[PDB]
RNA sequence: GAAUGUAGUAUGCGGUCCUUGCGGCUGAGA
C-alpha cells in the first residue's frame, strides 16, 4: 500500500462548491472526477479512437460499478479562508454599472493538502501524473476553464518517483511530451493495450494538444480580476486578457468572441459544450504567466462543427507565445 | 348341556453461528 502526498496551494481563487451553492470548499469527488477526465485526456494521445480500451483502463485504475477503485484519494488538512472574488467573464445587470459578481471561493493561497494512496505502484505512478497534469495544465472548480481553481504543488513526499518540477517554460513545455511518454510506457508494461492506433481523438485529449503562454508578472496581487472597469488604468494580467478577448479585432470571425468557437452557452444555442480554451495562471521562477491550453479534436459535438483556425489566430494576434508543441 | 379395574408421551433442549448496503459518478457549462 504505497502512499503518495501533495500539498497544493492555490494561486488564484477557487470556486469548488458543494450541495450548497453559498458554501465553497474542498470536495474530494470533485477533484476525483477532474482526475479521471484528466487521465482521459491525457492518455487519449495513446488511445485515439480506441474508446473500448481507454474505458476498460479507466475502469481498472479508479473502479467501476463492478470493481472498487484500487486508488484512494482523500483531503487530510484544510487551511482555507472563504472569501469573495469575482466571476472571470460574468458581470452583473446593473442599470449603467454592470460591474463584476463575486460568489464566495477560496481564497489565494490556502495550502491544503492531498493524499494518495494504492495497492500497485504502477497504478500510483498513473494517478500521481494524472493530477501533476491536471495542476500544472488547469484549475479545478467553477469557472476553471477561463483562469480560475490554478493551483502549484509546494511540497511532494512520494515514494514513486515522478517527472522532476520545471523551472522554466521551456521545462514546462517539454513535461507534456514527458509525462505522455511515461504514461505510454507504462501502459504498455502493465497493460499492453494497443500502441497508438492512429486516429484523431474524437474528444478533448493529448492527441491535439498544444501550450500557449501570454503575458508575465511578479506581484500576485496584481494578477487576477482586479479593476471593475474596462477603462481603469490598475488592469491585472487577468482583467488585461479579458479586455484583450473582449476586443474583437484580434480574433477574426463573423460574431467574434460571440460565436461557437468557444463554450456552448452564447447565443440561440444552449447545449452543453465547454470552451476548448483552458485559459489558466502558471507561476514560474516566482513569476506569474497566463497558461492557454487548447484541445483540438475531430468533431466540437455531435451536430455541429466549428473552424479551429479562430483560437490560433486570436493567440497570434495578442502575441500568445507557443511553448508547446 | 347349562353356568375388568387403576394409568398425563412425558422429563431435560436458546433457530443459533459466520456476512461493512457496499461499488462507480466534477455543482459544473458560457
Amino acid at each position: 500500500m504505497y502512499s503518495a502526498t501533495f500539498t497544493l496551494e492555490a494561486i488564484t481563487p477557487v470556486f469548488m462548491r458543494g450541495a450548497n451553492q453559498s458554501k465553497a470548499e474542498i470536495r474530494a469527488a470533485s477533484i476525483k472526477g477532474l482526475m479521471r477526465w484528466w487521465f482521459r485526456a491525457l492518455s487519449g494521445s495513446y488511445f485515439g479512437n480506441d474508446v473500448e480500451g481507454l474505458r476498460r483502463v479507466e475502469e481498472y485504475v479508479f473502479g467501476s460499478t463492478k470493481r472498487e477503485s484500487r486508488v484512494v484519494v482523500e483531503v487530510v488538512k484544510e487551511h482555507v479562508e472563504e472569501r469573495f472574488c469575482p466571476l472571470p467573464m460574468v458581470w452583473k445587470k446593473k442599470k449603467g454599472v454592470t460591474t463584476r459578481v463575486s460568489q464566495r471561493a477560496i481564497a489565494p493561497g490556502s495550502k491544503f493538502t492531498l493524499l494518495l494512496t494504492s495497492d500497485d505502484e504502477e497504478v500510483l505512478k498513473l494517478a500521481c501524473y494524472s493530477l501533476i497534469g491536471l495542476v500544472y495544465f488547469g484549475g479545478i472548480g467553477f469557472r476553471c476553464s477561463r483562469g480560475a481553481g490554478s493551483l502549484k504543488i509546494s511540497s511532494l513526499k512520494s515514494d514513486v518517483q515522478l517527472i522532476d518540477l520545471p523551472k522554466n517554460k521551456n521545462q514546462l513545455g517539454q513535461m507534456v511530451n514527458d509525462l505522455t511518454v511515461e504514461i505510454a510506457k507504462i501502459l504498455k508494461k502493465t497493460f499492453l493495450c494497443d500502441h497508438e492506433n492512429k486516429n484523431c481523438t474524437s474528444y478533448s485529449s493529448f492527441w491535439c494538444f498544444y501550450l500557449f503562454l501570454w503575458g508575465e508578472k511578479a506581484e500576485l496581487e496584481e494578477v487576477y480580476y482586479r479593476s471593475n472597469n474596462l477603462e481603469n488604468e490598475r488592469l491585472t494580467l487577468l482583467d488585461l486578457f479579458e479586455k484583450e478577448f473582449k476586443n474583437k479585432n484580434n480574433h477574426l470571425s463573423n460574431y467574434g468572441y460571440r460565436d461557437f468557437v468557444f463554450g456552448l452557452p452564447r447565443g440561440t444555442k444552449k447545449d452543453r459544450r465547454a470552451s476548448p480554451i483552458k485559459v489558466g495562471i502558471t507561476e514560474l521562477s516566482e513569476k506569474y504567466h497566463v497558461r492557454v491550453s487548447v484541445f483540438k479534436t475531430k468533431i466540437f459535438k455531435p451536430g455541429m462543427n466549428v473552424k479551429w483556425d479562430n483560437i490560433f489566430v486570436f493567440l497570434e494576434n495578442i502575441g500568445a507565445e507557443r511553448i508547446y508543441p
